């Protein structure tokens, strides 16, 4: 069918731009030249990151950026399009550091979207930056607009969309039109900020790239998988904040959509998006991490899963104890809590004391260091088999990942994703998706196909009775009901009739 999107972040800090070199990994660990022609062919999008919104309320580079060096770096990325006529070099505005609630630039995000005039100036600046530097689209990663700010955010996305469409016409770019994406929340707490208006958020986008990772971290009491596909009943559960969003739904409607507590998983986030009317599966992109999250002070018994831990949650990491044995990149980056897949492979291969274990419910690997009490949750080419099959079964738009520098030197994670979507000889028809917990919620946008006998006027229906009526299958919430389905509050729309 339609090719699945494969969207990889290229993140480069300002000091690495300003000192850019392709021949000294101690200055720039992952220069553009490491994205070989083979890797460029396996990507559909590279998200160059991160730009910001400045105090003038315009899209802008970090003001410390050497502009000549920035253009050189971007030009090296756009040169890769010679190897892949489908490849887009997007640019990403925001990210956690700039745009989180306490981030250095947060007020600029709030203010840029707040009024019609601000939105026009902001939208114009986005497209100007896109054209000036040669990017192929705009990606906005505000983490995250609050419920009160959502209407302005929506209007800003709509305005950027119109300007991008104008630019596509001006440049004759119908074969590769300029695109608009966002990085969206991948867990219900942040998602609840804008969930009620999800259809309006997604309408102007080519894709919403779900950040379906960081679902565990040092801010939680209990270690867990950070990107479990399905749930493990032995693992923690979470309050379903979506049931408190301003939806206007009834008790039965909320309960059917938002089981609580629930397992915080990739499947949960995807299904939460599909449950909403007007959110098409083809626009949902599943994010995956190319890094693991490491915890210390864990107990034994279950390989470090679901244990208390003593991992500092502060930023920056508060001391110089780099306790993730074998993680040389952690020493370089002064933080033992995150390890690239590239580094995790070496840690497993060296004499460092790790076991690689597998949770067959979550379909994800983890490392356990029994002697020191360490636990690492990460993803690999095996967990990507199940996630790729899920992407195909659920008819999602594709996959996104953070970030390209964390794949191994040979690009094995990217090559695996490309194989699972595109290789003619790859067969996952027999890949068993397991018995992990699925998110069972149903909403207006994901009604299952059902059959039931036609509703009969005058018949007295007991609680739980199912009838077909006017294109849908309905269930009584109590009994005895004689009203026509949809005419009052007694009937729940539970399914749709096949065409
Ligand atoms: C919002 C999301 O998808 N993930 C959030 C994390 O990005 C964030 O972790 C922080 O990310 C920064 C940007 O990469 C790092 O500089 C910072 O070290 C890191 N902090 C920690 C403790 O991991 C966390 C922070 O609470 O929130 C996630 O939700
Ligand atoms: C889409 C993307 N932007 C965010 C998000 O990924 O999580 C990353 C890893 O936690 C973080 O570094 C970044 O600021």
């Amino acid at each position: 069918s339609t090719r699945k999107a494969v969207i990889g972040y290229y993140f480069i800090p300002t000091n690495q731009i300003n000192n850019y070199t392709e021949t000294d990994t101690s200055v720039v660990p992952f220069p553009v030249s490491n994205i070989t022609p083979a890797k460029a062919k396996q990507l559909t999008h590279i998200n160059f990151s991160f730009l910001d919104i400045n105090s003038n309320l315009e899209c802008a580079w970090d003001p410390a950026t050497n502009d000549a060096k920035a253009r050189d770096v971007v030009n090296r990325l756009t040169a890769l399009k010679a190897h892949n006529p489908s490849l887009r070099i997007m640019f990403s505005i925001g990210g956690w550091y700039y745009s989180n609630d306490l981030g250095v630039s947060h007020a600029n995000y709030v203010n840029a979207v707040k009024t019609p005039a601000a939105r026009t100036k902001f939208a114009q600046s986005c497209v100007r930056i896109m054209k000036d530097y040669g990017f192929d689209g705009v990606d906005i990663d505000w983490e995250y607009p609050q419920a009160a700010e959502v209407d302005g955010f929506i209007a800003a996305l709509q305005e950027i969309r119109t300007l991008l469409n104008q630019q596509t016409i001006a440049d004759g770019r119908q074969a590769l039109p300029y695109q608009l994406t966002i990085a969206g929340a991948g867990g219900a707490f942040f998602l609840s900020r804008y969930y009620s208006k999800l259809a309006q958020i997604v309408a102007p986008l080519d894709y919403i790239n779900l950040m379906t990772y960081d679902l565990a971290g040092p801010w939680e009491k209990i270690t867990n998988h950070q990107a479990a596909l399905f749930g493990d009943a032995a693992g923690p559960t979470f309050y379903n904040a979506l049931r408190e969003a301003n939806l206007g739904w009834s008790w039965e409607e909320l309960t059917r959509a938002f089981p609580s507590p629930f397992s915080l998983t990739v499947d949960a986030a995807v299904q939460q998006h599909l449950m909403m009317e007007g959110v098409p599966s083809a626009k949902i992109v599943m994010g995956v991490p190319f890094y693991g999250r490491a915890f210390k002070g864990v107990s034994g018994g279950n390989g470090g899963q679901y244990s208390s831990h003593s991992t500092p949650g502060e930023d920056p990491y508060p001391n110089a104890d780099y306790w993730l044995v074998g993680c040389d990149e952690c020493v370089r980056d002064k933080d033992p809590r995150i390890a690239s897949y590239r580094q995790l492979e070496q840690m497993l291969q060296g004499n460092y004391g790790y076991q690689r274990l597998w949770n067959d419910k979550t379909k994800t690997p983890y490392l356990y260091h029994a002697q020191n009490g360490l636990f690492v949750t990460y993803d690999d080419a095996e967990s990507f088999k199940y996630k790729a099959k899920y992407i195909k079964q659920q008819q999602l738009g594709g996959v996104m990942f953070w970030h390209l520098g964390q794949d191994n030197r040979n690009g094995d994670l990217l090559a695996a994703l490309d194989r699972y979507f595109n290789a003619a000889d790859y067969d996952d028809s027999q890949l068993d998706m397991g018995t992990g917990l699925r998110y069972t919620g149903v909403g207006p946008g994901n009604l299952p196909i059902m059959t039931a006998p036609a509703y009969v006027p005058g018949t007295t229906y007991a609680q739980g009775a199912l009838v077909s009526y006017q294109g849908y299958v309905w269930q009584t919430k109590w009994g005895y009901i004689t009203s026509a389905p949809g005419s009052d509050s007694a009937w729940l729309k539970v399914g749709r009739l096949a065409a």
